[PDB]
């Protein structure tokens, strides 16, 4: 019996500081629906566990050249965490280097813009100039239209990657913080979920629009061949089935929404 490091990140509203965090210690420091998810996996499962902060703040993508994975994927195929509990996007590139339990989350890439910018769909915005768009870099999102076969989304990443200056961004908030800063010149490529949580926080000033570009879900990490993956697997759907996944994203998506 050890404690069993999981990796996350901070990404509102999955993991979060808590407000006197500098008074508490541990796990207590932090707060979110990953944080509410990982008490009860690890209920579930038997197990004690101690939450640690990916190093480089990435989610995981692999240096092509030198072949390195970094991100969570990374701690975890280096062996440096036992699990991985956050929205991490299940792919195929990683799923070949890692294990995922079923999805405990649904999701797809969808458009964010200030309200008021005259786009309604990804097919606009690959037909027009005006409005520069990008992604987060090192993520699920990224590689989606790097690989994409589809002219709409083909296109677009011909167009974002050669892009001056770079449209992509370090995090989620600096997404969000360019779409809301640049009169609506700037339009963000995020997961659905991450874009859903924005639009109810203040100033209330961005939206989702048009349909999302594809279907997906977030799903629980371990190495490859772990012992644990069994266990959280069934976890997952037994806190799936019981409503536990439905509550927790009401309480942190909308039962605290500011608009
Ligand atoms: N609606 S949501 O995103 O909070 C959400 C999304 C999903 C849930 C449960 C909830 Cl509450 N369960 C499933 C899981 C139950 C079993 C059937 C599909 C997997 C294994 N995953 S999902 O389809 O990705
Ligand atoms: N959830 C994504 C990160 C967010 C994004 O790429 O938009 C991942 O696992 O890479
Ligand atoms: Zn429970």
């Amino acid at each position: 019996n050890k404690t069993v490091v999981v990796t996350t990140i901070l990404e509102s509203p999955y993991v979060m500081m808590k407000k006197n965090h500098e008074m508490l210690e541990g796990n207590e420091r932090y707060e979110g629906y990953c944080v509410d998810l990982a008490a009860e996996i690890a209920k579930h499962c038997g197990f004690k566990y101690k939450l640690t902060i990916v190093g480089d703040g990435k989610y995981g993508a692999r240096d092509a050249d030198t072949k390195i994975w970094n991100g969570m994927v990374g701690e975890l195929v280096y062996g440096k965490a036992d699990i991985a509990i956050a929205p991490l996007t299940i792919t195929l590139v990683r799923e070949e280097v890692i294990d995922f339990s079923k999805p405990f989350m649904s999701l797809g890439i969808s458009i964010m813009i200030k309200k008021g910018t005259p786009i309604e769909s990804a097919e606009d915005l690959s037909k027009q100039t005006e409005i520069a768009y990008g992604t987060l870099d090192s993520g699920s999102t990224k590689e989606f239209f790097r690989r994409s076969k589809i002219a709409v989304f083909d296109k677009m990443w011909t167009y974002m990657r050669s892009a001056e200056p770079s449209v992509f961004v370090r995090t989620t908030a600096e997404g969000v913080a360019r779409v809301r800063k640049s009169k609506g010149k700037y339009a963000y490529l995020l997961e659905s979920t991450m874009n859903e949580y924005i639009e109810q926080r203040k100033p209330c000033d961005t939206m989702k629009v048009g349909g999302n570009l594809d279907s997906k879900g977030y799903g629980i990490a371990t190495p490859k061949g772990s012992s644990l993956g069994n266990a959280v697997n069934l976890a997952v759907l037994k806190l799936s089935e019981q409503g536990l996944l439905d509550k927790l994203k009401n309480k942190w998506w909308y039962d605290k929404g500011e608009c």
